[PDB]
């Protein structure tokens, strides 16, 4: 049968020792008590405001509302993508950095996540420092792998939250969240987690605890280690990727900090905006109207083109607005960003009508007709599949069930009858003739 260990069996240290090495525990006595008071109260306040929010999630074909409400707070500008929902972090007061977007108390939240951040970022390296040191009996790799962006703060109370599935392997008993990876993180990058309750036979079911297993194995007994009000614990290096990890709930509300470096290459407001002006450099800027004209239509720029598009559609404005407007309630520092992606995105619609244009015109030999067709119709037909599945998604029954303070919202989104847009928002008709023109014969 399936078995775990806690505290209470005399194995338990000598397996944590053993199969799980990379794993750290800094009980709360190790934190200064001042870091403690700040820290708590800064989630207080943020529930205090309505700051954490359950995710609309999506799971192998599922819309899925997580038991767990939350929030992201971090670098600005930058997103973190979990279970196919982008988060858009609350800005921290990184250097260099101004936001007269949040809200006072709101603010002074954030930055006591930072210093929470900065702290967690020190014990990372020293760990990964003594962990090396052990190993062998580069300084900028640990920097990089302890290199905290963003935290994914949680919530939950777990007596008005009555709806738990059991833990299947082991039994640990009730699972706030899972057994997963956290992904979309730097490879080989650590977490640190802030735990922070509101304080025989097995684990202690009033406790809260985090459970940790083997990848691929339910032979070796789980571990399952008990969190009291300030613990922290560290995974360091490869172990997020060779062991799963949950969270068990306890009796008791709960909060947790969890710090992570996010793979943010194509997750960041600066990376989206630089791929917009990239894709608007095929277009003659002179002047900002509805006569868009292209300088070319060669094949691989049209290809990049209509790929961008996809990208701030999809990845960007349906993802933010999927949740909106629950951004605007902690800050308004997406505001402008997410109407200028808009207005670009607009444009967009734009060069993809001139495209159009040009493959249905006169003097055009059918060979370059073709070329272009076959650049730009994956692109469309994408396009075409990710619109319905967004329209549908923002119409599940569950969707339309939680407040009109997160509704989602279907944006952007135009009537047939819209002579504000260029083209329609379904492009069956459209995808249609393209098809069908590349097959003539
Ligand atoms: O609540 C936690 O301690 C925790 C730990 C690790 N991961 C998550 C998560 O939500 O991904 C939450
Ligand atoms: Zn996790």
């Amino acid at each position: 049968r399936g078995s775990h260990m806690t505290p209470k069996d005399d194995e338990f240290y000598q397996q944590w020792q053993l199969k799980y090495p990379k794993l750290i525990l800094r009980e709360a006595s190790s934190v200064s008590e001042e870091l403690h008071k700040e820290v708590q109260e800064a989630f207080l306040t943020l529930h205090k405001h309505g700051c954490l929010f359950r995710d609309l999630v999506r799971i192998q074909g599922k819309d899925l509302l997580t038991p767990v409400s939350r929030i992201l707070i971090g670098n600005p500008g930058c997103t973190y993508k979990y279970l196919n929902t982008r988060l858009f972090t609350v800005p921290w007061p990184v250097k260099g950095s101004n936001i007269k977007h949040t809200e006072a108390e709101i603010a002074a939240a954030c930055e006591t996540f930072l210093k929470l951040n900065d702290y967690l970022q020190i014990e990372t390296i020293q760990a990964l420092e003594e962990l090396a040191a052990k190993e062998k009996a580069d300084e900028v790799d640990i920097k990089s792998r302890a290199a905290y962006n963003v935290t994914l703060l949680n919530f939950m109370d777990p007596q008005k939250m009555p709806y738990l599935k059991e833990e299947p392997y082991f039994g640990m008993g009730k699972m706030a969240v899972s057994w997963h990876h956290d992904e979309n993180l730097v490879d080989r990058s650590a977490v640190a987690v802030y735990s922070y309750s509101c304080e025989l036979e097995g684990r202690d079911p009033d406790i809260w605890h985090v459970g940790f297993k083997i990848s691929w194995d339910i032979e070796t007994p789980g571990l399952a280690i008990p969190l009291h009000q300030g613990d922290c614990y560290f995974m360091l290096d490869d172990l997020n990727a060779t062991h799963q990890h949950c969270v068990l709930a306890g009796s008791q509300p709960r909060f947790s900090s969890t710090h992570r470096v996010a793979e943010c290459s194509t997750g960041t407001l600066d990376y989206i905006l630089q791929r917009c002006q990239l894709a608007l450099q095929n277009v003659c800027d002179d002047v900002d109207n509805d006569d868009v004209s292209l300088k070319s239509f060669e094949p691989a720029v049209l290809k990049q083109g209509e790929e961008i598009h996809n990208e701030v559609e999809f990845e960007w404005l349906r993802q933010f607005w999927f949740q909106g407007n629950r951004y605007r309630k902690c800050t308004d520092w997406w505001c402008q960003p997410m109407a200028q992606l808009e207005a670009l995105w607009k444009k967009m619609e734009g060069v993809t009508n001139a495209v159009l244009h040009e493959v249905k015109r006169e003097g055009l030999p059918v060979e370059q007709r073709n070329e272009i067709l076959t650049a730009i119709l994956a692109s469309l037909t994408a396009r075409q599949n990710l619109r319905r599945e967004w329209h549908a998604r923002c119409q599940s029954r569950i969707a339309r069930t939680l407040p009109a303070d997160q509704k989602p919202e279907c944006r952007p989104y135009w009537e047939k009858d819209d002579a504000s847009m260029p083209l329609p928002f379904d492009l069956t008709d459209i995808v249609s003739e393209l098809r069908g023109q590349l097959l003539e014969a």
